[PDB]
């Protein structure tokens, strides 16, 4: 059987934090890392040109980011999800679809509101987890 | 240099599961486990003999939880701590003292307040701590 750790990353420092954290306990457990990044995606009340634009540089940043936590961790290109959506929800359906033993994140980035006690997308990782949760800041 | 996990412990299932999380942590690092319980003190405003009958009464039933805890992750005596405070304050102190890489606890247990987000000396821990915190539920 394995165990499989999923880390959350956005680029911040507290995901580069994290991502360091999920690396070390991939490595102590022998489990399988998988890494993923959820970003929204452009509104379509945008006309054009400017939806098609912000599309391109939107995904493009998105892959530059997941890319970022591929190289820091090491994990093979098919274990480095790209997710589009809200993100806790793209963490929850990917942690419950790889049957996550624990979800590594930031206490804070992964969306737009927050506070400084934690960001609303880790909170409601922490509220509706199907594994425990590594909080890392 | 040694990496050190913290274990809050108060009984309650959370707590066994965090147990058992913590214990599995402990082995795959290759880690020193702490295993600590704070109980609040009895209220001084009980008369005699009241206070020192519930005195004798409240560090017994603390300590048979702490020994419930050293039998499910077999640590030795000197690492079963029992610290009498505030326990999130218990928590936060032995785990700036240990120097504690990681602290695992249950969502909820550890005190009389809380939400079914999280008991309240969860989430002053998750606020405060001075490592990454594994929250178990």
């Amino acid at each position: 059987m394995f165990k499989t750790i999923l880390l959350a990353y956005d680029g911040s420092e507290h995901a580069r934090r994290a991502a360091e954290v999920a690396k070390a306990e991939a490595e102590a457990h022998g489990a399988r890392l998988i890494v993923v990044h959820a970003y929204e995606p452009v509104p379509d009340y945008l006309g054009e040109p400017f939806f098609e634009e912000a599309l391109r540089r939107r995904l493009e940043r998105a892959e530059g980011v997941l890319e970022e936590a591929r190289a820091l961790t090491g994990v093979p290109k098919e274990d480095a999800l790209l997710l589009e959506g809200v993100p806790a929800e793209a963490i929850l359906q990917a942690a419950r679809a790889e049957k996550a033993d624990l979800i590594v994140m930031g206490t804070r980035g992964l969306g737009a509101l927050g506070s400084l006690f934690l960001g609303s997308q880790s909170q409601r990782v922490v509220a509706e987890a199907p594994c425990p949760v590594l909080l890392v800041r």
